[PDB]
């Protein structure tokens, strides 16, 4: 009937029924269950129609006051379109509803309380890489909003036969380059070494800097990817300063204000959109902990430790715990001072708890991935840590995809 | 053939084959798969014998230089014993091997690098509650070792028909009481309110203190549980002090030095031991973060915040991150100063990584529960966070049990 869920902090119990509408490798980053790969043929009609009907029923079923006639008419119209064209086009309202539901159904997102607040850019009529670039620049500009970050998503043309896929090769819209310097050292973001090289191979000019914004590698209509530099005026950045440590600024650190996922696929009513970049606003720890403190990234932990005069040669001293916190304080302080939207992990965590509570009352469940929802620092200090969660895949959904460079058949 | 596992920090890859020897509710605390319940009849022979043979093969297969004749003789002897008695007794060496393997197979234990270092107390001949108490006191004394903590396990009589089970009703050997005071406030450990009341119902005298060591509630031969106060001389405690904050001592905090799990069941070769308390040594965060900072426990976070002069009314200030770290420092500092064994979470985490590496080479796998292995603070700062893990149940294994008070048929 339902799955019992308990919060070991408040003792509160919840009943999950939503998992029934779903379609031990728990700590796996990219499991097949969260990946929707490529195709070389259109979706079989026997599979498409049922999914299409289901979504249309879900859409019309979401209205406060039902509109039965429109519901029947749409069901009929969709079927006919599938029979006559082999697929169908979602109405703008349906697409908007789908993008919000997919966000609402994202198990790895802690910011889901904001799910109903999403700007949707319909770029389904797009046809060239240049046009993609223009849509993306428009998105970046709208979302950035001079620091007052706004959530948005740009929907490109849906997959037809799988041979004409629109794809953004970048993992994120804004990301820094990584360079393997002559002296053997690594400059910039060590995690983008391979992708940076790819950009260089495609004609992009390497600037050998610590924070060089990578260009957009855009694939349109299944054709070879084209490189486009993002106009610097569109990239808002925050310079890192500490409210007490004047020497923090001497580290010369900065980060971009816009967190935008660029390579995921939107699945809805049998349709697949291989290109649908979206963004929200940053949670402090993403920058302060992952970007700055992961060893395979900027790895600034030890340097910050020394400057604080900490016993960096004795792990038991907990110097790492002290350093990471000052870096997190720097990130939040800098964004706030520069009037750029950002949320700390404690506030975000409480926000998600409220959302989860809302979801269980509204639809009897909330797909959630504990491993991703608990922040990279102060785990049990946040309420999410004490909350039992059920991880399942619904529809609409935002899936991962196989890296484009691994399945792309080059034309030259 | 094997399951591919990746460390997203070092990029290292590992192949898991051990999961084949195994017998999404990932964040569930007490799932049925980790619980081994009660019975009212002996284990069916058709089930027992196969498991017994398997274990005997595993035991003899662990020797560097094989002893084929002894192996065959033991296999024959065990079968005959099962046919003539309906069960069998493990040799002391087999039991020792089983306890270490079960520890080695504990997915939720970060201290497994120490798996081969375990003192085993054979109490299989025990028959009364008084005798249980004496064995437990002996265990506590040996393990405590005047601060130089030693890992040990006491094995009580195996389950026969399930009606004569030896059980320790306590979750841990040493634990503090919780009292619902007259003024409505809670004194002591809020998490032991119900169990404390049970002890009181059984005749134990409540001392209404903040740190009152709970008595042992012992069940022997399936009979009603008897209460036994632990002699204070056997309970080593550490008074909490901060290396810089003289006011920390004013909080009047302390904690016991001995971490001992008391209510789990040891499964091995078809046999079940409902009573087998074991202990290792503490990892700082257990006390500093869970015991002291969980809201449903001692909840000292805000008080420590104020005393540090922090902005405790502004979450974004990250005051909680600053407070929890000073508490962790206090715990480690206090244990070290009082010469009581303890390990910080960073060192423990690195220790487990080394162990995992050792296990994959030795037997092609290491069952691990990411959700429990990643410390309650500084998650991504530890290497375990970046390690993909596979969680599976092998044999021998340490299982949870249904709370005794829920299935016990009282004789009076
Ligand atoms: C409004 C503010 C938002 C906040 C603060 C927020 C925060 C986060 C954070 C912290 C993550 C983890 C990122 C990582 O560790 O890689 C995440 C993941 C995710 N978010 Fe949100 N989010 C927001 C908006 C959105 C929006 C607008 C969408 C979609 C329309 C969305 C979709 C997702 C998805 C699908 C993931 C998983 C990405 C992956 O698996 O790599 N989020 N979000
Ligand atoms: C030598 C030092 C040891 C250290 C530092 C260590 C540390 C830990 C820690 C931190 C936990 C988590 C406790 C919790 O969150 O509830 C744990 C769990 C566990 N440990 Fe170890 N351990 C050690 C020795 C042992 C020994 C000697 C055994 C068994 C013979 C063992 C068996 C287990 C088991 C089965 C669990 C899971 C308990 C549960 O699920 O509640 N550990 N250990
Ligand atoms: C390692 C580079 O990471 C990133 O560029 N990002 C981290 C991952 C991802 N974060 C996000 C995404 C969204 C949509 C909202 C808040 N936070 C996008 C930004
Ligand atoms: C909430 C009370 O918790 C406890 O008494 N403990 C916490 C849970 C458990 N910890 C342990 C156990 C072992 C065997 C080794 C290290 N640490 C036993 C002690
Ligand atoms: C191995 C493990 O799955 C991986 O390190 C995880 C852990 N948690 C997590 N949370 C978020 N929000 N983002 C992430 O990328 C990860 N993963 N790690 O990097
Ligand atoms: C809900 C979740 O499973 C629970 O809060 C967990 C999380 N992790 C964890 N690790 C250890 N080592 N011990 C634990 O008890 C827990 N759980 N929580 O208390």
């Amino acid at each position: 009937q339902y799955v019992r869920i308990k919060n070991w902090g408040s003792g509160e119990i919840l009943h999950d029924t939503l998992h029934h509408k779903a379609t031990c490798l728990g700590s796996i980053m990219n499991p097949k269950s969260l990946t929707r790969g490529p195709r070389d043929k259109p979706t079989p009609l026997e599979e498409l129609l049922p999914h299409a009907i289901e979504f249309i029923n879900q859409y019309y079923g979401s209205f406060k006051e039902a509109k039965i006639e429109e519901h029947l008419a749409r069901l009929e119209a969709v079927t006919k379109e599938i029979e006559t064209t082999g697929t169908y086009q979602l109405t703008l309202d349906e697409l908007i509803f789908a993008t919000k539901m997919a966000w609402r159904n994202a198990p790895r997102c802690i910011g889901r309380i904001q799910w109903s607040n999403l700007q949707v850019f319909d770029a389904r009529n797009c046809s060239t890489a240049q046009e993609m670039f223009q849509h993306i620049c428009r998105h970046i500009l709208y979302a950035t909003n001079n620091g007052n970050i706004r959530s948005a998503i740009t929907v490109f043309p849906q997959r037809s036969d799988g041979k004409h896929d629109f794809r953004l090769w970048n993992s994120q819209l804004i990301r820094y380059a990584g360079y393997q310097m002559p002296d053997g050292t690594i400059r910039g973001d060590a995690a983008t070494l391979e992708f940076t090289q790819l950009c260089i191979d495609l004609g992009w000019k390497p600037r050998y800097g610590r924070f060089d914004v990578l260009p957009l590698v855009l694939q349109a209509d299944g054709q070879d990817p084209e490189v486009f530099e993002i106009p610097p005026d569109l990239v808002l950045e925050v310079t890192m300063e500490h409210p007490k440590y004047e020497w923090f600024q001497e580290l010369g650190l900065k980060w971009y204000a816009l967190p935008a996922v660029a390579n995921m696929l939107l699945e809805v009513g049998g349709l697949e959109f291989p290109a649908c970049p979206f963004n929200g606003w940053y949670m402090g720890t993403e920058i302060g902990v992952r970007d700055f403190c992961d060893t395979q990234r900027y790895n600034i932990l030890e340097e910050v430790g020394r400057r604080m005069g900490l016993e960096t040669h004795t792990l038991a001293s907990l110097w790492k715990d002290r350093a990471v916190t000052e870096i997190n304080v720097a990130v939040l302080h800098s964004f706030q001072k520069q009037n750029v939207t950002i949320m700390d992990h404690h506030t975000a965590s409480e926000s998600f708890m409220k959302h989860m509570q809302n979801e269980y009352r509204a639809r009897g469940g909330c797909p959630a991935d504990w491993i991703w929802l608990v922040p990279p620092v102060s785990g049990s200090i946040t309420p999410v840590f004490h909350q039992e969660m059920l991880n399942y895949v619904l529809s609409p959904f935002y899936y991962y995809q196989i890296e484009p460079w691994k399945t792309h058949i080059w034309q030259n």
